RNA sequence: CAAGCCGAGGAGAG
RNA sequence: CUCUCCUCGGCUUG
């Protein structure tokens, strides 16, 4: 391993105790800075005879073997021990085993916190902070309010305060953080952008920051910015098809008789009808729930107009309806006025949408506007040509992919194309599994995808090639995402784009942004060079706040609901106003998933086989007798019995009915019984 | 590979 | 404070 010149001003203060932050840019060499201290500390508490144990924090999962892998092992397989932990190994299960071995330790971070809890909890074995000698952590600026990592670190100083009481003593680890940018939270004022600082000190117990300042130059010629750009475009024809599109909300509101006070294609309108539509469920009155439900998707496809072709929205909107005449049909094998009404206004429509669709005269100007920006690129470049791109949605990615595939143009460049999202399941999509991601990532780096579609996935984490056209397509989160991008583009004649509308407040943000970085750096100064006295005085101040705040919290959220009503309930179907079980029949497996086994809820749905699977159905898709999906079929000991949300279903209490949607098991009181197979049969 | 439970953070709009 | 979008983590059934 090699110890870069200004590295090792950065670094020098934590060789000798001194927990603390480091900032550094991005591409700095962290990891390697990292692994120095690691061996400088290592080899320091032997020559001392003193145990010397490390443990490195990270908040993914892929960082870790990443970093097992490609900067740890590789240097420290000779005098050393190491192993990579996470929720995708079968080490998790005698973590504190392996801390009796295992000097240098990898981990994803609620491992850790697991096992101290255990300690705290139960009988298990458990662990304690006190079998280590040092932390290090990276991605400091997650170090906020009750996120995972800070408990860790709530505890960290309750005990230092016990120490410190002890004074007037437990050997408390050395703890080091590194990021790239603390980042201001949320702050209209310097002043305050310092306090946040501040509190990210005393949250991690540091004496410094330690920005690089001395060796400066040897950085801008070993690392670069790119070149800030924006591109911005206007449109006032909406030709044929939004208009075609605001007819039919507006007959279906004039059939329902509901005045939005607001407008069509915003994100108002969608909380109305939402809250609209839980109305009505409360309340049971249907033309109006089920209208709503179909108003929201009228408004989505509305919303993706305004950043995607038409012919996106026709299709969202055609696997929308065909799936719910698929669902008519299924139960069939009735016919309300309200679905009638609505299904013979979308379809004679139909043809004329799909014509109007169907139309460059105007199809969009950011796409086109993009078109110019990534053929200069790819033109210019010539097979060093490495791209990426950010959204907000996923179907957005997976709508550009498909363009590209489609468009000659950018297969005759070589603009070799694949997208990416992430693997939670929720938000209406099919995610991608880890596997995918980390497969696109080598053939990235392998080249045979030139450019990357990604939602927010790809500004953090994950170790992506260096690379050219980052853009930004309709995104601004914050000043760490604006950063984490810009610190990409490396390969000189990179940029950072950003594509916006005009009527819809971006550069706005875009240039918000810019000036918190431009402010967190101010207040960096402003620390640094504070006293020393008086930032002790200030951290001792915000930590005994933070742990304050802990306790209040603490006080004011034992249960907050543990009113346990056996069957004080009924459920009913939410699109028919219509009953499907009772609290009694429903039992609890693993204490986790909720399932009824009683044959009177057997025979009232019907299962409609996977889409998700033929990309032999598992699990199968329950559905009503009106349509409303309802659950999921389960496969617990081999019985087949069918599990269910609480999402498509409203309650109706025996006492006086106040109706209530909850969204999740947890939010209600009551609890259910644990399943026993001492009913149904013996 | 599918299904689901819980928790956390960020952003928008209100 | 609520809704939506986005990401992440831990854990169970198969
Ligand atoms: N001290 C160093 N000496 C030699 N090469 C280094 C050093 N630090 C980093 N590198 C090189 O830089 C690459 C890895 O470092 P880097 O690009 O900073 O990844 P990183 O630690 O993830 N930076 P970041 O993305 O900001 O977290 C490899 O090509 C290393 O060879
Ligand atoms: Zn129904």
């Amino acid at each position: 391993l090699q110890l870069r010149p200004y590295q090792m001003e950065v670094a020098q203060p934590a060789l000798d105790g001194k927990n603390i932050i480091i900032c550094l840019p991005t591409g700095s060499g962290k990891t390697r800075v990292a692994v120095y201290i690691t061996k400088d500390h290592l080899d320091k508490k032997k020559q001392a005879s003193e145990s010397g144990k490390v443990i490195v924090l990270v908040n993914k999962v892929m960082l870790a073997e990443q970093l097992f892998r490609k900067e740890f092992n590789p240097y420290l397989k000779k005098w050393y021990r190491i192993i990579g932990l996470s929720g995708d190994t079968q080490l998790k299960i005698s973590f504190p085993e392996v801390v009796k071995s295992y000097d240098v330790i990898i981990s994803t971070a609620q491992i850790l916190e697991n096992s101290l809890l255990n300690l705290e909890s139960g009988d298990d074995d458990g662990v304690q902070l006190s079998d280590f000698s040092l932390i290090i952590i990276d991605e400091c600026h997650h170090t906020n309010k009750e996120a995972v990592y800070n408990n860790i670190m709530r505890r960290y100083l309750k005990q230092k305060l016990r120490n410190n009481d002890l004074k007037k003593a437990i050997p408390l680890p050395q703890i080091l953080g590194l990021t790239a940018s603390p980042g201001v939270g949320a702050a209209k004022k310097q002043s305050e952008a310092e306090k946040h600082i501040l509190n990210i000190c005393a949250n991690l117990d540091a004496f410094t920051i330690k920005t690089v300042k001395e060796n400066l130059g040897q950085l801008k010629h070993q690392i670069k910015e790119p070149c800030k750009k924006f591109v911005i475009a206007d449109d006032t024809r909406e030709n044929p098809f939004k208009e075609k599109l605001l007819e039919i909300m507006a007959s279906i509101q004039t059939y329902c008789q509901k005045s939005p006070m607001s407008d069509f294609g915003t994100q108002h309108y969608e909380q109305w009808a939402i809250q609209m539509e839980k109305k009505a469920a409360k309340d049971g009155n249907r033309k109006d729930r089920v209208c709503a439900e179909h108003l929201r998707k009228y408004n989505e496809a509305l919303q993706i107009n305004d950043t995607i072709r038409m012919i996106d929205a026709y299709s969202h909107l055609e696997t929308f309806y065909t799936d719910e005449k698929e669902k008519k049909f299924a139960v069939l094998n009735k016919l309300d006025e309200t679905d009638e009404f609505l299904m013979n206004l979308f379809f004679d429509n139909k043809k004329m949408l799909k014509k109007l669709a169907e139309n460059p005269k105007y199809e969009n100007e950011k796409l086109i506007k993009l078109r110019n920006t990534i053929l200069e690129q790819f033109t210019r470049s010539e097979e060093s040509s490495r791209g990426i791109i950010f959204t907000k949605t996923r179907q957005s990615t997976y709508a550009l992919s498909q363009w590209i595939m489609e468009n000659a143009k950018f297969a005759e460049v070589g603009v070799k194309a694949h997208h990416l999202i992430g693997a939670g399941h929720s938000s209406e999509v099919k995610p991608m599994t880890q596997t995918e991601q980390k497969e696109v990532i080598s053939k990235f780096r392998t080249g045979e995808i030139n450019l990357l579609i990604a939602t927010t996935v790809a500004e953090e984490g994950l170790d992506i090639k260096e690379c050219n056209i980052v853009i930004r397509y309709g995104l601004v989160t914050n000043e760490i995402a604006m950063v984490q991008a810009r610190g990409r583009a490396r390969a000189d004649e990179s940029t950072y784009v950003l594509v916006t509308s005009s009527g819809s407040g971006v550069t706005e943000r875009e240039i918000v942004n810019d000036f918190r970085e431009k402010m967190m750096y101010k207040a960096i100064n402003r620390v640094q060079n504070m006293k020393p006295e008086e930032y002790a005085h200030k951290i001792l101040e915000l930590q005994v706040q933070s742990i304050l705040e802990k306790k209040m919290k603490v006080k004011r959220s034992i249960a907050k609901q543990y009113n346990d009503n056996p069957s004080l309930i009924t459920l009913l179907c939410k699109n028919c106003s219509m009953l499907v079980c009772s609290g009694e029949n429903i039992h609890v497996i693993e204490k986790m998933h909720h399932v009824n086994m009683t044959p009177e809820f057997k025979g009232l749905y019907i299962v409609r086989e996977n889409k998700a699977l033929q990309k032999y159905q598992t699990n199968g898709e329950i559905i009503c007798k009106c349509g409303q999906a309802w659950g999921t079929m389960m496969v617990h000991k081999g019985l087949d019995l069918p599990c269910l949300k609480i999402r498509n279903f409203v309650v109706n209490f025996k006492n006086n009915s106040p109706k209530k949607q909850y969204k999740k098991w947890v939010e209600l009181p009551i609890r259910f019984p644990d399943l026993d197979y001492s009913e149904y049969c013996l």
